[PDB]
């Protein structure tokens, strides 16, 4: 029972369509409090699209565009990454760090089911209180499967198949 | 009716172990004519992983680091950036470009269906004989939009009503 | 009369000591509702720093480390890109697009003044209402400075004159 | 008293208008053996900006683009990242690596105080005579809190305490 | 004897003119089983090119764009890093890595003898059987040159001289 | 007769071991007033290396670490982007641009035969007074191409070919 993507995601979304202006976006962020919104898919067979607060700073005031003559579909990112909704968060952390991305659309087939985000994941996780220690972890899987292999071709009895388990347990002391 | 990415993924897959050496897995890419992996998960609530080609050149290779005592799991991404099944190839393509990947599994809800990469891509795609033109269509919905919009504000017979869908006429035309 | 930064930035920051538990910090995030935490200068001769959920996020959460024994100086931004309290707000916008930022301190000499943000720029700058189109003005002033010289060495009389001012006229026409 | 950027920085610079051509700025770089030019506010409420050698060379000799017809503003960095005249020179080092310039200026408040680069760290600083190692400053400067609440929850005269600060004295002696 | 690039590069290249269509280079491929192209040269004063797989995927199809109507030179990379035939293969794999590229032309002054590639690296590199272990022998020689000048500044049967030495033989223990 | 690499490299370099300390290295750079040191193959069969002011700047610099007991190995690139004697000084700067390098060794075959720097690039190219305008000359080659294959295909004498060099005229005006 790891925590997964869909216990912590926001529910509620607001969305836009690709041809309303980067104005009317700004508008509903504000209004709103928002730092995302979702773009509209036109259709079942278009996939789903995110425009955020840093998209708009970085594309639009950057350059001093006008907001009321540029479109949302101009600095949306369609398609984006997605999250699986039963993805554990340290899982979707990583995800996010790999990729650079700070917000992600929880995604089942491709019906939206709501938005993970940086905040979510620092609010709502466990990782405070339960690290799951990633690497740590698989590399004592690992000492195991060795353990394994060596208890098969020598005995569990012989000094080695104990020395390879205390190899696991050395690991697992630090 | 688009192309969509399971319509071209590749089906067969071959997967190994998080703890299996890289000298396994390039036993393994070698004997099998391949550039990817799968790597297995340890059960049902863990998610898929990938180890490609490059990634035993750039970090084992480069260093002359020694395969026979690096494991999969040391160069490995997990999790990845997934491919839902019906999204279109175009877009597909174009996550690629944003997030520099070269392949992505493609899955449904958690189960793996497969694995499209860049030469699915190239030689199965329909981008050579239907451009989608994406920006250009999307452009093109939004003149759609406007003319809507300003036929219900100025009525239909009004010859703003007639520009705006000659608006929509001459984009079409280049 | 350009908006500059100081007239938009939160004067309000919260702060924490380097040697703070990442957990600490999360702690103190939570509880206040933030994004951010300036690292308190130990000293007068020492540079301000910030940490970030981001950073949380990437740096620790990613990994499944613990944030009770790690501390706020391993995944602190110090010193930091600092934004000058008269810079006009569209400078900063292109600041933070530079320098893949999101936030910067607003700094005066070495006394914090604030904190400047992507969303202090979305919800109080002037973007929308006047853009400020920076390139087109660049290229207009040089229209100007060709006109200058033009009318210096042909006279102001010259057709040539009149026609290097309406180069600035056709540039602001568009 | 640790080493202040302005204690190194260069004071002359030299100076172009955006206006002026990118032929212009080379000739000047030429004729007087230099790597940046400052380009020149056009007035109080325009911030600093730099054009370099690098800058020249990426963005118009690697296209062939012709000098004679393009601007300085079409090239140059504006605004950038700027020195406080007292930052130590280890943190504009940093700054430096975290933001991967190689020169910025020096300002204080809105006036330009002169110029540093990584010449000028290389040859003018302390770094060789007195490393600062940062991060195990850091690393002792938290032995010393813990060992300042350990003695204050437990003793001075506890051997909690007196182990705290032999923690202290062994990263010490490292 | 350590393997050079020459002696695992494909000598079998194939080729296509920058003004050949993107459709053209596609065609080409799919018809060969390949995943790179060199651009032939126009004349012998005119660098090699390479258009890739991943070049038509990011550039092309990721758009929508028209491959009938885009041409080679559009997407190509021209010049590339090229290989000389006598470096070793850990040598090019640690280029690749640095430069994120995954295959180059080997060159010899200005003729092409082949290309090398990610594969040709996997496949046909000693890198399994024999790991160079680039940074650990860089290590063991500076071992050797500080043991030269403590023996020559202290004399051959110093015990310094023996413990110089002893610092050889333990680095090469691990 | 385009200006070749070998025609503006700087024959005169400085070396040094990789074994050597970066104090060394800077000590050595200080006294010679220089940028770059090429790092002396061990032998006949070791590739060129390079270590930079930015290097130690960004590297040992930033982090206080101490020059006098890290080497040059631990911070130089080895091997390099290597530039070949004939490569036009365009491509030498497209190069660069590609690969964010600023100096590169010019090499013929693997024998070291200069130096190659966006300040040579600068000074002494002929980029001002002859822009090669290359993606422009590569267009037109292209609308060559097209022209004699709409000749040969329809007649030199049908208005279709008179068309496709009035193409050529066309582009070369603009």
């Amino acid at each position: 029972m790891v925590l997964q993507a869909q216990e912590i995601m926001t529910q509620n979304v607001v969305t836009i369509r690709g041809s309303a202006t980067v104005a009317d976006a700004v508008k509903l962020m504000k209004e709103k409090k928002l730092r995302g919104l979702i773009v509209e898919p036109r259709h079942e067979q278009d996939p789903y699209g995110i425009v955020t607060e840093t998209d708009i700073v970085y594309k639009v005031a950057a350059f001093g565009h006008d907001p009321k003559t540029m479109r949302v579909y101009e600095i949306m990112a369609k398609p984006c990454v997605v999250v699986n909704p039963e993805l554990g968060v340290e899982y979707v952390a990583r995800l996010f760090a790999q990729t650079r991305i700070r917000r992600a659309p929880v995604i089942q087939g491709k019906t939206l089911l709501g938005i993970i985000s940086v905040s979510d994941i620092l609010f709502k996780s466990d990782f405070v209180e339960k690290p799951k220690r990633l690497f740590i972890e698989d590399e004592i899987e690992a000492a195991r499967e060795d353990a394994r292999a060596i208890c098969a071709a020598k005995g569990e009895t012989s000094p080695d198949c104990a020395a390879a388990w205390d190899v696991v347990e050395e690991l697992q002391a630090e």
